């Protein structure tokens, strides 16, 4: 059964087959879409089914199905599942299995880059220091002096969920924020709750804007130890506007590597708790959201005054006037400093591109609209006109809830 | 069965079981997702009568009363004989607000119950659909105050006897294909003006000529009309701040004016019912003015204004959108016609969703048309988790008249 999306800007139409290789759910019925619903220990019965799947899928990709390469490393995994319960991924299997977690993941519009993914084996760590230096290596690698490039590292696999290993930060690099008695609050607002963890576990926190919080680690089930990632290993881009000179005067910066940490990863029913990765940003995330959100560091009013707006009613649209000079600002930086940076329509257009090429070799693209088009100017970004169909394949990246919650503490 | 939308902005959670009466289905199933989709008898008409007429009469508080049992007798009955019914009045007015009350992709909803209903039911010919449109537009065009309504002509009997507008808004500017190549005019209407054109009109084969109505009477083939000129409010579109934005020749109308849906109430089918409100200034700015496949002149707003066009790292069409959507939202005004912006539209719509959440258990909201085509999360619905669902009464669409009807 093939399904079709159609571009109503372009009148292009797409035939989806892929969807049909599709085994999770969506949270989706026939009598009711949740598509803008952000979030809608396994038995060796369950893995050889998820493991032959996956094992048919690299297989055939590497052009070698119903090989003997193939039958020999199925029977293998069927051993190792029934004696050990679990089983170990090839290298190649690994890498194959990464770089397919990001092609599979619908809501990430940077997915044209998903082949050329640094895969950073980290299965041999058995430490929170043996973490700390896989994480290190990776961070330098992936900023390599500003240009950017995409990696993953990936600790031990789950094995009883007892021994889970977990980077505790949302992201490898990312900025404190402090609550204040007066109900305000100091850097970002959306890491306070991890913040406190960090101070509780002993951070000294310097209390800025713009303090890198330091890493938290868990290897192997055990309480998380903290670390400071090297300052010269963090690139950062103190923010100026191409023509507002009192735009460096608001203080702000950003890091440049945006490096997601809490996700998990699965391969072939394997489960990595642990498996940071990283690319680079699309100026959006810090200009819209990460600045401009009400719930993060919400620059709009300040920007919006100091351009001396018509702040007296929405109308006047200063909101948005101000979000785009914060935009520019943002890209002005990068570009200035030589780190990379996309902006959004350039980024939305090269989805496209990767859609229409995954439709055309693969059958399909799965593909989350309501995250895929950028936080501001939606409709002249060629995303919005586009037609998807979002629906679930493995490999995948999955959230989990957060280990604060479900860690038990040793002492 | 009972579920919960948050708002991740303010961290609010409300619980959803209106969901629970929805009866028809979404497109979506639990392997795939169609969200962005745009487009997913004697026997069935008395269930449809029944459940309509069950939540009328519970609206009115009087589920159970002889008078609602009565009248599903009086349905039934005549549905058993006449193989179809007529609708109260009352039930009328109650079935066209409740549609626009279900309408998930409305941001415009917190007007719902204020629908002015005009009954054509008494309509029998085009002249007649002429006459009650020409005093739909005037009702609600109001000298630049306008008020919310739909004229509702005769339901759709056999369905070789339909009322339809051919025009898909009362109110549309022309478009022609010209030698050049280029189009002038709305790109999206290329067609329809051609099919009036074969029809008979005269177009001045300009920027802006305002279309005139193909109205089909009781299935016949469908007639043209001018609207009064003076019955057609625009407005001429300037910057309050680039004088030579006046020189770009923009003007847009004042009514947006749906005509091509039908209206389905207690399984009945109203195929002519066209309804209109007021703009949000996003509408025209963005997707009239902006849409590469529309009118498409942020090009030359970008030239206008000496923006670096070089590299679209600059924002410059993001630019050029802010200031085309200001002077939008500014010649309204100016002339005192009524304009939302979006963020008032969506501020009003969150308000909205919460009053339907405690009110009705719900309310059926999809995201992908809620959240503006500009600035989407600087709106408060960007942050906002919204379910979709299918209630009735609804509007739906239906294919266009000319691939279905027989000359
Ligand atoms: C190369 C540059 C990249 C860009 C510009 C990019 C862009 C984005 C953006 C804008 C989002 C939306 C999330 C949000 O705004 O909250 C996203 C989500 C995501 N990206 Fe990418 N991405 C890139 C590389 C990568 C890489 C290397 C991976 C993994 C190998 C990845 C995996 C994902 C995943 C799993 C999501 C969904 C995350 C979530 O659900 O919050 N991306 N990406
Ligand atoms: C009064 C002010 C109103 C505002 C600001 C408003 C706003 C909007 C907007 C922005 C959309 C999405 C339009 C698009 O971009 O295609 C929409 C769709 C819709 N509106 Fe409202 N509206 C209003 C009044 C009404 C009224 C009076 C009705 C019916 C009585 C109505 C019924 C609908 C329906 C059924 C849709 C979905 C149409 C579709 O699926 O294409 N609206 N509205
Ligand atoms: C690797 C990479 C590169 C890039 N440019 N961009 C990305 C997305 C992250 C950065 N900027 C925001 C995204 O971070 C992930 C944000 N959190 C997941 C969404 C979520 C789920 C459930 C509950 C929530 F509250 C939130 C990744
Ligand atoms: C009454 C009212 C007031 C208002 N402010 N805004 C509105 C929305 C209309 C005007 N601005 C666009 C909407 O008109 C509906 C346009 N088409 C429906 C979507 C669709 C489906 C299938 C194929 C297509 F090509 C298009 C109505
Ligand atoms: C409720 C709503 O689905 C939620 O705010 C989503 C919308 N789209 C998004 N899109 C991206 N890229 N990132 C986000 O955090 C969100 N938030
Ligand atoms: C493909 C996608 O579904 C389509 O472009 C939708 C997206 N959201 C929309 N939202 C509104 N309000 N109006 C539209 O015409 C559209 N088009
Ligand atoms: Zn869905």
């Amino acid at each position: 059964r093939f399904l079709k999306v159609k571009n109503w800007e372009t009148d292009v139409v797409l035939t989806d087959t892929l969807h049909l290789k599709s085994t999770l759910e969506t949270g989706c019925t026939e009598h009711i879409c949740m598509g803008s619903i952000v979030l809608p220990v396994r038995t060796k019965d369950q893995l050889f089914p998820l493991a032959k799947e996956f094992l048919d899928q690299y297989y055939s990709s590497i052009k070698r199905f119903g090989s003997k390469a193939h039958m020999d490393r199925l029977e293998e995994v069927n051993k190792e599942i029934e004696s050990t319960s679990t089983y170990q991924l090839k290298d190649t299997e690994l890498i194959y299995g990464a770089k397919h977690a990001w092609r599979n993941a619908s809501r990430c519009v940077g997915r044209i880059q998903w082949s050329k993914l640094q895969v950073f084996d980290a299965r041999d760590c058995t430490t929170a220091h043996g973490m700390f230096n896989y994480i290190c290596n990776h961070v330098k690698y992936a900023t390599n002096k500003g240009n950017l490039r995409s990696a993953i590292t990936i600790f031990p696999q789950r094995t009883d969920g007892k021994h889970d290993f977990r980077v505790w930060n949302s992201q490898l690099i990312r900025y404190a924020g402090y609550k204040q008695p007066d109900g305000s609050t100091l850097g970002d607002p959306a890491n306070v709750q991890f913040t406190e963890i960090c101070i509780q576990q002993g951070w000294k926190a310097p209390r800025g804007r713009f303090d890198v919080l330091p890493l938290l680690l868990q290897a192997n089930g055990n309480d998380p130890e903290l670390f400071q990632i090297p300052p010269e290993l963090v690139l950062e881009v103190p923010i100026r506007h191409p023509k507002f000179d009192w735009f460096k005067d608001l203080g702000l910066k950003w890091y440049g590597l945006p490096a997601v940490s809490n996700m998990l990863l699965e391969i072939g029913g394997l489960e990595f708790s642990a498996c940071p990765f990283s690319g680079w940003y699309m100026g959006t995330e810090i200009g819209v959201r990460n600045y401009c959100d009400n719930s993060r560091y919400n620059i709009l009013e300040e920007v919006a005054k100091k351009m001396d707006l018509d702040m007296r009613k929405t109308s006047s649209l200063w909101k948005d006037q101000a979000l785009v000079e914060i935009n520019i600002a943002v890209l002005y930086s990068f570009q200035s400093d030589k780190v990379t940076i996309v902006d959004h329509h350039s980024a939305t257009e090269s989805f496209i591109k990767h859609m229409e090429n995954e439709y055309r070799c693969r059958g399909g693209c799965p593909a989350d609209w309501v995250w895929i088009v950028p936080p501001m100017s939606g409709s002249i970004t060629p995303v919005f006109h586009q037609e998807m169909l979002n629906y679930r394949l493995t490999p995948s990246f999955e959230y989990q809830p957060d280990p604060w919650n479900t860690h038990v503490w040793k002492g």
